[PDB]
């Protein structure tokens, strides 16, 4: 909308802005990337060269030193099986070009985040490869036995948060020797699909996952001002439950945190007891906007609809929002601008 | 030897003891198992069935409520490159059979130790599946090309060891249910390699590769009467890996390991590629806590299996300097004193 409509409906994807120029690609848009130059006075999606790892459901991306970087996402094995990758491709945009680096990140990454801090590209959260992995595995071989799913199904989200081993550790990949260095962890717990904005020497990871069908409302700073890397807890947002896929941008010098989605009660059966927190739920979509200004947190506006994994990207001071998924769980091609004019949100679409 | 001969030399393999049977099997031994009746006048190895899951080097074993589970080890995948696995087998010395279970480790495991505790398998320790795995990948991809196979182990071996991702969680596995749960973690760091030696609500994880070429002289104590405490480090200043452990009458023994001299000292001085250019030494060193040194292996012995035997340590098979594996049992018994049995 404020932008023109992506080629295809968007959800799950990736992106990053390079100055005055967006890359979006993956999700529902498969092996496909797209640009635009946003200051051009007839704006125009224009395909890039195809992504050749094959399609990546919630890849992250990074643009440093002029070329993008892409890191992991979920999609096929050469077995024809779901799985997350750990991988890093990269696009040079003089040539149109992608190489795939020799580089092996640690951990997978389907969840994660990324965000670039002094020229790196630094990754946390996300799932863990084995028991994500293992799920699909477990049910290929099950086939259509009914009994064998509700087995393996029972085994899978009767667990605590802790037995899913989400990513806490920060990893950080250097794009001059693409090679993978141990950068901190979290003293607390990783999550998958929080929402990350970083701005100088402060970063933040915005609500999650802390199980498959559990969020948490928590918000974690962290704070590279001093010799050592120092993690905070913040005031929470979107409380009590939280949501996962949520967008999030900085204008000015104030956080936008905006949809996602979650299911409500869950937080409440997991703290009394019930490990699958989820069951029986309908998955809802936020239309909140919240606003952290002057260090606090305030329910400052609404989206028209309810929408979670799109495209967040800082531009004009502003909060880009491009594509994501509405109820029912449909993609949408449409883009929302939001703007601080202070201490109050405006939404544009 | 203290037992007969290994039926074939037998170095990275694992073993279990229940009551008065021996099972060992996997390293070098391939897909071989075998027991013993350590109360037979005639002491003997028995063939068993062939473990399902191909050869593993480092995979560890747990008996439990009258049956043989096995953990993880480097081997081959269906495309025939070297690997970490994280899968759990089951074998029922009744029936002489094997199953792999429906059962997911969260992190592969190679390197790892296994104690038991409280009717549970609890796993800590081993590389990072992703790393290891890669390396093989790009070696693989690399083929022939000598200028590519150094860049991969240059960058491989320039790292501070925090970038390995050994696995510092402690998992626990209920034979109950085949699940793994999250059960601590170390405030300090991982390792590969480290020896395990658990009695009660005590476990004790000595020395062990830090990263790929570095070992730790750290000893850690796990008391579940879960705290981690961190006691006098052992065969410093630079460790090793590979080595036996065991209890007898009471005192905490460690035997053996493969280390490079000198390595710590590199790396202390910016040499991440801390054992460049060295030779591996096989310890012959016996240490008991009180640590001092209290005796002397006949020779140097790394990776071979370690039992708790009427209150001794029973050392099985192992490798020896230029990578022979051997087939001989050792016997280590404590009056705050050590004598050694070949």
């Amino acid at each position: 909308s404020v932008l023109p409509e992506t080629p295809v409906p968007f959800k799950s994807g990736t992106g990053a802005i390079d100055n005055d120029t967006v890359y979006i690609g993956l999700g529902s848009a498969g092996t496909a990337w797209y640009k635009l130059d946003t200051q051009a006075k007839d704006k125009k999606w224009t395909a890039l060269a195809a992504f050749p790892g094959g399609p990546r459901d919630q890849a992250t991306s990074a643009f440093i030193d002029g070329n993008l970087y892409v890191f992991g996402g979920i999609g096929k094995n050469s077995e024809g099986l779901t799985q997350v990758f750990n991988d890093v491709h990269k696009y040079n945009p003089k040539t149109n070009s992608w190489v795939k680096l020799m580089s092996h990140a640690p951990m997978g990454m389907a969840g994660h985040v990324t965000f670039v801090h002094n020229g790196k590209a630094y990754v946390t959260g996300g799932v863990n490869q084995n028991i994500f992995n293992g799920y699909f595995e477990d049910l290929n071989e099950a086939g259509k036995d009914s009994t064998a799913i509700d087995k393996i199904n029972a085994h899978y989200f009767d667990k605590k948060a802790e037995d899913y081993f989400f990513n806490k550790f920060l990893l950080s990949f250097d794009p001059s020797t693409q090679q993978w260095s141990y950068a901190g962890e979290s003293p607390w717990y990783g999550t998958a699909g929080a929402a990350v904005v970083n701005k100088g020497d402060k970063t933040w990871l915005i609500n999650g996952e802390a199980k498959p069908g559990l969020r948490t409302d928590a918000v974690f700073e962290l704070d590279f001002t001093g010799n050592n890397l120092k993690w905070n807890k913040l005031a929470p947002v979107s409380s009590p439950d939280g949501v996962a896929g949520g967008f999030a941008g900085i204008s000015n010098d104030s956080l936008i945190f905006a949809g996602g989605a979650g299911f409500k009660g869950s937080r409440e059966n997991y703290q009394n007891g019930k490990n699958y927190a989820h069951e029986g739920l309908k998955k809802s979509y936020s239309t909140d906007i919240h606003l952290w200004h002057n260090g606090k947190w305030d329910k400052s506006g609404e989206l028209s609809q309810g929408r979670a994994y799109g495209v967040s990207l800082p531009w004009n001071n502003s909060l880009l929002i491009i594509g994501g998924e509405t109820a029912g769980g449909k993609a949408v091609t449409d883009s929302v601008l939001i703007t601080v004019k202070d201490n109050k949100v405006t939404v544009q679409n």
